[PDB]
């Protein structure tokens, strides 16, 4: 039977809107999920959506007959810069089918075993940097973990390097970028957008646009003007035709999907191992597990793509990581047609609905309930987990179309780390959890103490 | 470096195969293991196994990159009656895939609440069996544990009643799947099967099979008749569909699925409930730890399934019981593809292990020199066990799928009995672990006296 939703705190005519005027709005929204359950209304002036937090309803909420993927007011903001790359794309534009279409079989697991060897390569980079600190010196993880992801994905994906390893201030495209980025999260609080305050950053914005386009037409324009075959994803972007229309994207598509690329790698993947070290020094049996396994199967100089393959355990650890707190922690969707959502909510065509990732992934009628407890044996049997409790990746045919690269960066560098040190949380870090596009651990520290292990050439 | 394993003694061209010609195998295979090590050759004409002992070897048998599971040759007579069900199929048979991914979610921790009112009313059953024994019987434990765990996966797995308190002499189906059983073991000795002499057995073999078929065939067929929702496990397998291949399982796999379950749940499951009341009464001042806990927890005149997730001292002496005397002690694997056991045993494709649970769970460089010793605070924190440790229930995707259920239904009934009675070792039994597909002691017998606490109606 029909029934009427609960609904957060007002502000007036502002309805709920100020409550995502704070630096942490998921966690915000997280605390929310709590106090209402599994559904709540979440009203701004102009706009309503439906945050969803249990298993019941976000399975249905995952049929897509019945919902497709909804640009958030967040995404029509990083859009600006992100144009209709693949992120954010409606579903319907041609450029969507098309793109996903040519690169889709650049991202399979098959794909990996190309681009494991310069994976290889900034992993090396990494343990390098830790193996040569002093004693009494310590690791900062989510900004070492960045350096690593960023670099990885610039260098698989477009043979470019950040060399993020041989700097303290970043690159420049990615000051622009963060800083773009910045932008775009903050304009969803601002209760007037065209206040005159605000006239500064407009300028901004505008200018860190064009750093971004410049690097980037400039790496496409270099790449066709070489006539190099490199073998990655922009060669494959230059020469690949959609098999559905028989056209391939244009340079200006291109330049948005590797923009696209570029944000991913520095936002998402980063978290993951941030946040999977953080369980580790806070679980040290798990870390202990871990390490065993990365000790047993890591027999060579440097891992082999077979090698990565056998990592369970670490796999297991990545997924609970995943579970608690899923770094690209919500998406949108929009009901395609009129539809009663879990017998008791009636929809209208168009109706926005936010899936909270971490809330979906604390459903004690699915997990128990010590939902707050790291147990990577969670994980050990996966066909136990019911269709549609964990979805850190998103859904359907709007996926993340790297969960596979992701995995196997993750996979590889954290058996790494763990070959290589020992690791200590020499502060008893509190977990502060800063939020940009994604969620990670700020200020968290670790020392490593290296086991002296020799580590082979590149 | 490669070393030659050791072989225990031999008998000509027969081999090790004699060895095995006794009432107690598993406890023969133990002695040998302490006299030898870590790891064995056992020969017979036209076969050979490697049985392990260690965790250092395990943990590497226990490698899915490198080992699957293996249908010895016990588990491929009792596939003469259990078919393609779980436990006698092969990973790569297509039933097995389906039947996994149908049914795992169906024996999840979750899962049990479901079962939970069932499990009480067989439990309750026993609670008064004994409450109404006269001051001068006693109580054959194993008997009384098995008539609970046969009516049990009855009861929850497809609605129908064994009635096993109503009953001296086992109920048809049992006697025939006893001798069904009997006479697979039994055929691991006989050197020409197609001797005459064997004819009747032949015979009755057939005739058992017959029986079995005849009962689970005609509960199956009556089901899908009515119509009728259950929400048993009979339910779940006519409706399920595997999420992979999109396809339900048929009516014989159905059937073979029901044979499984009731051999699971028959004597394998109760020697936990035998062997955890024997070392009870063996240890009065853990017995006393855990029925204050009983006590304490089980306010209620029948128990929550909440309350028994909450008896987590009575959980530590069922893991303590499963570490010494686990009831299906052996599982065997085959090498996926050549290679090196611990540095030192190089192994071909299709090489056989055989992991000899009781004696893993006697690692002294696991446990501490005190490994005899029945001490259930090694399960404080689970946690704490490596990997691949403590293994009763198997290994990784071929683990039993029966786990939580065996867990559930164990806590609950030893919680009733330490809230309802206080134990007597009368007789000063003698262990005597009787060995079929599972282990038992034999002859064991307690005294109960009630401590006079009404119980609820069910
Ligand atoms: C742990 C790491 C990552 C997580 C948790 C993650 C998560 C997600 C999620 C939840 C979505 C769906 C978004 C929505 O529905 O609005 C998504 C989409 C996407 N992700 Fe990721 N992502 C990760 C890494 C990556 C990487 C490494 C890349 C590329 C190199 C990437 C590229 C994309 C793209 C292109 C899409 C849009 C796909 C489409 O709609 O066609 N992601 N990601
Ligand atoms: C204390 C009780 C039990 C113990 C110690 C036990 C132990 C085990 C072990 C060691 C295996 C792996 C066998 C191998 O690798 O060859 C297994 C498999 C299995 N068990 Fe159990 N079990 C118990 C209770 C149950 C119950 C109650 C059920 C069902 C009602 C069940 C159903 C199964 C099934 C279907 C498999 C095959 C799983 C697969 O390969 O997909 N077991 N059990």
């Amino acid at each position: 039977t029909i029934k009427e939703m609960p609904q957060p705190k007002t502000f007036g005519e502002l309805k709920n809107l100020p409550l995502l005027n704070t630096d942490k709005p998921v966690q915000a929204l997280m605390k929310i999920a709590d106090e209402l359950g599994e559904i709540f209304k979440f009203e701004a002036p102009g706009r309503v959506t439906r945050y969803l937090s249990s298993q019941r309803l976000i399975k249905e909420a995952c049929d897509e007959s019945r919902f497709d993927k909804n640009l958030s007011q967040a995404l029509k903001f990083v859009r600006d810069f992100a144009g209709d790359g693949l992120f954010t794309s409606w579903t319907h534009e041609k450029n969507w089918k098309k793109a996903h279409n040519i690169l889709l079989p650049s991202f399979s697991q098959q794909a990996m075993k190309g681009y494991h060897a310069m994976m290889v390569d900034i992993a090396v980079q990494l343990v390098q940097k830790w193996e040569r600190l002093n004693a009494d010196e310590h690791i900062e993880v989510p900004e070492d973990m960045t350096r690593l992801t960023l670099d990885t994905i610039g260098l698989c994906g477009f043979n470019y390097r950040f060399n993020s390893f041989y700097r303290d201030q970043p690159h420049p495209f990615i000051t622009s970028m963060v800083r773009a980025l910045d932008e775009a999260m903050n304009k969803l609080q601002r209760a007037n957008p065209d206040d005159p305050a605000y006239d500064e950053n407009k300028r901004q914005f505008q200018e860190d646009i064009k750093v971004m386009n410049d690097l980037v037409d400039k790496i496409i324009a270099d790449r066709k003007a070489s006539g190099e075959q490199s073998d990655d994803l922009l060669t494959h972007m230059l020469n690949g035709k959609d098999p559905e229309t028989g056209e391939p994207l244009d340079d200006e598509n291109i330049r948005y999907q590797i923009i696209t690329f570029l944000i991913a790698g520095h936002e998402t993947t980063s978290g993951l191992l941030s946040f999977a070290l953080y369980f580790l020094v806070k679980n040290p049996h798990v870390l202990q597990k871990a390490a065993e396994e990365a000790a047993r199967v890591l027999v060579d100089p440097v891992p082999s793509y077979k090698q990565v393959k056998q990592l369970k355990y670490v796999g297991m650890v990545l997924n609970e990581a995943l579970r608690l707190w899923p770094t690209a922690p919500a998406f949108s969707l929009y009901a395609k047609e009129d539809t009663v959502l879990g017998g008791e909510y009636p929809l209208e065509k168009g109706d926005e609905l936010m899936v909270l990732i971490p809330q979906l992934h604390r459903d004690k009628t699915i997990w128990g309930d010590d939902v707050e407890e790291f147990r990577p044996e969670r994980f050990e049997n996966p066909s136990a987990i019911p269709q549609h409790a964990f979805k850190p990746f998103g859904n359907g045919q709007r996926a993340c179309i790297g969960q596979q690269f992701a995995c196997h960066e993750a996979t590889l560098v954290l058996g790494m780390m763990l070959k290589h040190f020992d690791f200590e949380d020499h502060t008893n870090y509190e977990l502060d959890i800063k939020e940009t596009l994604t969620l990670k651990p700020e200020g968290f520290v670790v020392k490593a103490k290296s086991k002296k292990i020799p580590l082979g050439g590149i």
